[PDB]
This record gives C-alpha cells, structure tokens and sequence, in this order.
C-alpha cells in the first residue's frame, strides 16, 4: 500500500489550484441533513493507512513512474512529498479531531475535522479527503443496522414484554454478498456494533486487530445446511437430508435450509409427521431452526408458522402472542432489508406471532446495498489561512441548499437540554456551550486516541 | 491472507452433512434469468486468493483456534485440511472451468464450474463458493459499464454520425464512494473494461498485476477543480479561482467546478462574460470543461447549454444538431446513473443539442449502486457422486421458478444461429453442438489459461 497512490488522480494537481500563500487548509466531514448517526471505522484507516513512515523513497519514485504514464505529463507533487519524508521521517503533519467511535449524533454535525499542522503541507488535508471519505461506508453499514435493531426491540418488547435474544435476531450474512475481501471484514465488523451474530469471519479479525474486545471473539454463529448439503442426496430423499443433519448436530442449535422443493410440505409432512419425534425431543438450548428461502417473505413467513402451529403445541405468551415450542425456531434469510424486515414483523403482530419465533439473515441488504447518499457523508474546506489571514470558506449552490456547507473552524458541543449542535466560524472559543466533544485522534503520524470494541457499543447503545 | 477462514462460518460444517461416500461435488455459477452479462474478474481471485501454497500447518492451528471460539464447539475439519497440507504441499485440489474473460454472455448460462479433483476433498468444492461468487461485483460493474456504453452509443451516433470519444464519455469517480480500498481497484478495473478514464490509479495496478496490456497505463485523467480549491479563494473571489486554474492549465483540457455559489452566474457572466477572453483562445485539444454539480441533473446540463449557447458561437452539425466551439464543453458528474445518463442524453436530444457536448462522471453509481440480485449471481450444485453413482441435483422452490437450479454436469456451446446455449445433465458429450466453450483456468493450485486485458477489452467490445 502506498498512500501516494490513494487519491483521485484529480487531486494530484490541487497544489497548484490553491491561492498563493495558504498555509492552511481545514476540512471536516459529516453527515449533510436516518436522523442519527453512529460514528464508526475511522480508527480502522488511521492504523491500517495513515500512521506510522507512510512515505518512503521507493514509494515517491513508484507515483512518480504510475502519474507521469496516467496524465502523460508531470503534474506529480515529488518535492512536496520529499519534504515530509525528510522533515518528518515520512510521518503525515497532519491533525484530526474526532467524536468518540459509538456516539450516535444527529445528522448535520460536525463529526471529523483535518488540518495541516506544517505550513508546507497545506495541500496535505484534502490529498486524503479521498481515504478519510470511506468511513462512509463502516458510518452506514452501522447506522442502518442500529436502525434495524431499533424496529426489532420495537415489536419484540410489544409482543414478549422484553428484550431477551434481541442481539442475536440479525444475522450477518454477506459475506460473498460484497464487493471484496476488505469490505466484507469492515463490513461485518460495522454490524457488530449493534448485533453479536455473523457468519463472516473477517470482521472478527478487524476487531481484534484494530480495536480489541474483553471476549475471545464478538462474533458468533450456528450450524446450518445449505441447498448444496440438502439437495446432494437427490429430490426423492430430502427427509433423509434433514434426518442426518438434525441427528448430526442433535445437541446446538442447528438451521436448516428447507424450501429446496417445497417448503410448505417439508414443513407440515417432513418436520409435522415423519421427523417430529426428532424434533419435540430437542433441548431448548439447541432448537431445530426452520428456513425458508423463497417466495414473498412475509407471505412464506405467515404460512410456514400457521403450519408448525397445527403441527407442533403452541402456547400464549404473557402478552397474548403465539409461541411456538422452545425447540422450534424459524429464520428468513431471503430478501431481508429494513424495509422487509419492518413488514415482516408488523405482519407477524398483526396475525399474533410473538416476534421470539423468529430471527433474520441479511446479506446484501445488510453490507452492499447502501451508498453515501443515503447519509449525505461529505467532506468539505471550511476554513483556510492565505497571506496569514484565516478566512471562512463554505459552497452554497443555488438550486440545492442541502449541500450548503459550514463555515469556519467547527467544535460540537452539548446544548443545555442536552442535545447536540456545532458551531461555526470559531464561535465554540467563546466558550458559551461547554467544551468541543471532538478529541484529537490522530496528529502528525501517531494515533493519539483510541476506543476499543466494548466501548464502541455501549456508545451506540439503543435507550432501552 | 488465510483461505481457511475466508467461507461463511456455516459451511465449516459442511464436510458433515454431505451425503457420506460422496467422492465428487460439482458446482456451477450463472447469472439466472441487463439481458447478456461481461464475465470479468475471476482471474483475479485465482491468483490473489487460490493458487500455490494455500495451507500451512500455521493457517490450520489459526483457524482451528479462531472456529473454537466462533462455534463455542469442535466442528471444523482439521482431518481435511491436513490432507490437502501433506498429499499437495497445500495447493488446492479443485479443478475450475470457466468462459473466456471479457466474454459476453446471455443472462441464464453458465459461466464457471467447480469441482474438486480428489475424492476426500468433496467438501472443498463449495468451501469457496464464498470467495468465488464475489465475482458477481466485477462482473456487475463491467455489465452496467458496457450498458451505460450502449446508450452512450446510441445517442452518440444518432445526433454526430459516429462514435468518437465514447472511451472517454463516462469517467470513473467512485473512489471515495466505494466501500473500501479493495474494492476500488476492483471496481475501477472492470469499469476500464469499456472506457479509458478513471481518477481511481489502484484500478490501473491491479490491470498491470493481474491482467497486464501493452498500453504503459490502461486509464487516464485531466486536470479538475473540486469545490475546496474554488471555495478556498473567498465567495467574492470564484472569478480569480477560475482565472487562476485556467492559465495553470492552459495547454491541457481542464475541468472547472462551477456551481459553488450559482453556476447559472458562472457560466453566463463570469466564463461567458469576464473570462470568456481566456476560454475562446483556448486549442481544440486543451478544452475548458465546464462542470455543474447540483440541482436535476437534466434541468440544470439543458439549462447550462442554454446559456453558453448564447454567450459563444454554436455551429449546427451534420446531422442538425448543436455544438459547443470545440474549446468549451460540459462534464456532469453529480447523480450519475444508468438511469440518469439515459434521460440526461434523451433530453439533450430532444433539445437539439449533441451528445458531443457532455460526458459523463459518476462515482457510486458506477462502483457502488449494484448488488448480486441485479443479475441474480448464484453458485449451485448441480452434480454429485455418492457410492460411484453420478447423480444430477437442483433446487426448485415450490413459489419461486426463478430459483430452479441447472441439473448434471454442464457445458457451453454456440448454437447453430451463433447465439449460446448451456447444455445439462452431460449431454454435451453427445458432441451435437460443436466445443464447450469453458476451458480450465485452475487445476490443483495452478492458474493454467490467462487472459490479458486487451483480449479482454476486444472479447467485451460492442456490436457495432
Ligand atoms: N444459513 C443461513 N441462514 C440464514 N440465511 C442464510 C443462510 N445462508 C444463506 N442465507 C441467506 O441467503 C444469502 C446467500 O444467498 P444464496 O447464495 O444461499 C441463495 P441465491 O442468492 O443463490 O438465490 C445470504 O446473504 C442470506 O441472506
Ligand atoms: N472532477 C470531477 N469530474 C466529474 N465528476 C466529479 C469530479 N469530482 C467529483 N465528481 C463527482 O462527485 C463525486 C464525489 O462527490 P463529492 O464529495 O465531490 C460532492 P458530495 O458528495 O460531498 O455532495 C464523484 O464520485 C463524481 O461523481
């Protein structure tokens, strides 16, 4: 990896767009007015990327070779770059304030700020716009999970009366669902903000490395068949695959895949009659977990759990929901974003099945299908110093005012009802609202603050 | 780097669950029934992530510790692994056929199979599913690139008579807008499949290490304003900006961000008025590309043409339509889609205005704004042996035709009228329809057919 390398091509040339004598250039990047946002990932690129000698002489020459070929032309900025690594062993004379990882911060806050700490070094800020503007995506990815989190505590207080298995109701999924290797380990680990269950190994690791946990893993998964370990033993001997299976992992819990052919018959005469006395057998700490896999969600969803109820004792719960036997579980694990997610469980209270019959998978919808204009995530100048005189700089296109940016240096700070605003134009040195809530995590190559995984989530904590 | 723990947790136990004496999975995968899809990007994953020396004794204790804890349990298979490690100094027993990269295909065929060549490895086959179905991203990308190109085309031809710059009339800006530094190389590669132009350079190395052309780069990019080094220069100031960056780059195409403030202010009296003596002098071959960034991306692209069509000499072109003075063109790269690029062209045509006019740039649209469900990318058994006998297997859900799976052992073939067809359950060992286009790319830890990127380029090239 060499950072020199890791801007938009464009950006190699902004050195000279800048007005003579700037020696400072100030950004900060937030979420433009999903009200909420958790703040997650940054420390992930600042210890993977930017710490540490990031620039080397081998690392000059190579962009040097790959920009003169790529604009045919040297517009490269070799001497700018010489500088750092000489001044300061290859280390980035760079500042960035930051909200602590977890918080969850209305939108239109101010959640990062990066500044040139060397004079020099004034087209440093914006070079790594483009890196720094990926925390988009473990921002999102956490965010949209949350959001998820919340409609389920929602209908699983209402139809049970408690939260009990709540972090284990969304299941990470999406692992071949990405784009690549190094999204699915941000990816995952974005989740596990808010959720303990993933079948995607990578986001363990990243934790590990880049933040830590008191637990050996935060991450957690159960036995389970696909289409390939049902589908193997021939259409005519699906029961002698599920049979196996069950009889395989007779003692943890254990999902099985079960619309290969139809899901409505494996249901009412593979689990109802031919396997139920492997089924009413099990513990209820190691329940059979049925999954559908097709058909409208909410519409499969309701009929497979009709079926178990003629099959299997059904009870009513304290809230006057319908629950099936400890040893019976469903999950849907097919078409399941925040928008199915919601309509399958209102669809469930409205027919009166306790949301504890069931748990989702989320793949795509989970990891992949989110984009930064679903946030607004932006990065924006907002104050630079020219001729030694600091100036409060901002865009504010006429036929869209969304994109009006802040002006000025920006701190964030509590209100006295205790909400969140920024302020701008250095007003936060009045003094008037408290202290900046943003701390310095990074300045000039050293990670200067730091949150591991265990405080992530208790920030980003629902109000419970 | 470790292969072992690169699978969705679940398939960990998979090795149990098969049929027991099954000597032979053979999986398939196809985009099932954007009508003919560009396969590019498996090439990729073999040399990064499967060939040589995958195992070692140290990746097997990593994983066999990792999978305790995940698992709260014994489950994975270390008895698997080891015999991989010792029979093939820890190359993978897998044996991959797959269409000519760069080939494109109709939706619903098959496109690669995977099948392990040594009977006790029958769990491997679909231990990589994960990795390999994370093809589906480059595939995507270079299928929505190559259809936004036909539109493109289409226009392009219909309003000038020929195609001229279409290679360079969609650009490639979706770094920070992708999900992680990996998969912006990814995506920016199968993105050049179809254009030249990309500000995202890690495209161009992965091209180079994995692919290789005769070209020195294959993408390119020009100088560009952004919003900070406009802004930068005071709001009373945007004019000297311009002026600044103009006379920078006054022998090269340089792109200019104009809606800071008001772009129709912009275009009319600071480039159509104050500055409009530094633009009309400028070379054919260093245009000004005037870029707006806000507002509907068709209103304001019809409305700036408008404009500079009144403050600069239009000529009417062969075909009727109207052309900017060959030193003055536009660049919209804010909301930039499929969907958008056809109605942003369909409008200009409609107005009587040329598609020589515009291009294109667009960021999460082109790399981000796609999942595995826009072309229903899916890896499936189709063929098993279990006690000798070779049996053909699919799934077939009951509420869902879509999701049938293909049966037996599959083969590739052009059909008499030269369109492709999959043949099933071995019968293209009838020889009734000329060579199976799959040919074997990985055999036991060894990438054994390449392609380069210009085989590439040439086998994904439009009709035409
Ligand atoms: N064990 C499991 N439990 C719950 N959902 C699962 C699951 N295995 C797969 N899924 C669901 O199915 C997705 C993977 O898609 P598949 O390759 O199994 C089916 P298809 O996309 O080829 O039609 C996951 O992202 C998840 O949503
Ligand atoms: N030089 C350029 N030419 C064309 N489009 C550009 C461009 N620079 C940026 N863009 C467009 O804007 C996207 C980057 O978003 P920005 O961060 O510049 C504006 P915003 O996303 O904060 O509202 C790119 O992916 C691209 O579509």
């Amino acid at each position: 990896f060499n950072i020199l390398l890791a801007t938009d091509s464009y950006k190699v040339t902004h050195y000279k767009q800048y007005p003579p004598n700037t020696s400072k250039v100030y950004s900060y990047f937030e979420c433009r007015e999903y009200e909420e946002t958790v703040f997650y990932g940054l420390q992930y690129i600042l210890n993977k990327y930017l710490k540490g000698k990031v620039v080397t002489k081998e690392k000059i020459q190579e962009a040097k070779d790959v920009y003169k070929e790529h604009f045919q032309d040297d517009v490269f900025n070799e001497k700018g770059w010489n500088y750092i690594l000489e001044k300061y062993d290859g280390h980035l004379p760079i500042e960035i304030k930051a909200v602590p990882e977890g918080f969850v911060i209305p939108r239109g806050n101010v959640l990062f700020t990066v500044e040139n700490t060397d004079p020099e070094c004034y087209w440093l800020t914006n070079w790594i716009e483009t890196i720094l503007v990926q925390s988009w995506y473990p921002i999102t990815v956490a965010t949209n999970s949350r959001e998820q989190k919340k409609i389920l505590a929602k209908y699983l207080l209402e139809t049970s009366g408690n939260l009990d298995g709540l972090e284990y109701k969304l299941h990470d999924f999406g692992y071949r669902g990405v784009s690549s290797q190094e999204t699915a380990g941000i990816g995952a680990s974005a989740h596990l903000v808010n959720f303990k269950g993933t079948d995607t190994v990578a986001g363990l690791a990243l934790i590990k490395k880049y933040y830590g946990t008191k637990d050996p893993v935060p991450g957690y998964s159960v036995p389970a068949a696909e289409h390939s370990t049902i589908t193997a033993w021939g259409k005519d001997h699906e029961k002698d695959a599920f049979e196996h299976i069950v009889t395989q992992f007779s003692s943890v819990p254990v999902s099985v895949v079960s619309d290969s052919y139809d899901i409505y018959n494996a249901c009412e005469k593979i689990w109802g009659e031919d396997l139920r006395h492997l089924i009413v057998s099990r513990s209820t700490q190691a329940p059979l977990i049925i999954r559908p896999d097709s058909g409208n969600p909410l519409d499969t969803v309701l009929k497979v759990l009709e079926i178990l109820g003629k099959k299997f004792p059904v009870t009513e719960n304290s809230k006057g929901y319908k629950l099936l036997p400890p040893y019976l579980r469903v999950i849907q694990g097919d078409g399941v974003d925040i928008n199915t997610l919601q309509e399958i469980v209102e669809g469930m209270k409205q027919k009166m099945w306790s949301i504890e019959n069931i748990a989702f998978g989320s793949g795509g919808g989970l990891l992949q299908k989110l984009t930064r204009d679903l946030l607004n995530c932006s990065f924006k100048c907002s104050y630079v110093v020219t001729n030694g005189l600091g100036i409060n700089v901002f865009k504010d296109p006429v036929a869209d005012p969304n994109k009006r940016s802040k002006k000025g240096r920006l701190s964030l700070h509590r209100t006295p009802a205790g909400n969140f605003v920024t302020l701008e134009e250095g007003k936060g040195d009045l003094e008037e609202y408290g202290q900046d809530l943003l701390h310095t995590v990074f300045k000039n190559g050293k990670v200067t603050k730091s949150y591991s995984f265990d405080e992530i989530r208790k920030n980003a904590q629902l109000n419970i």
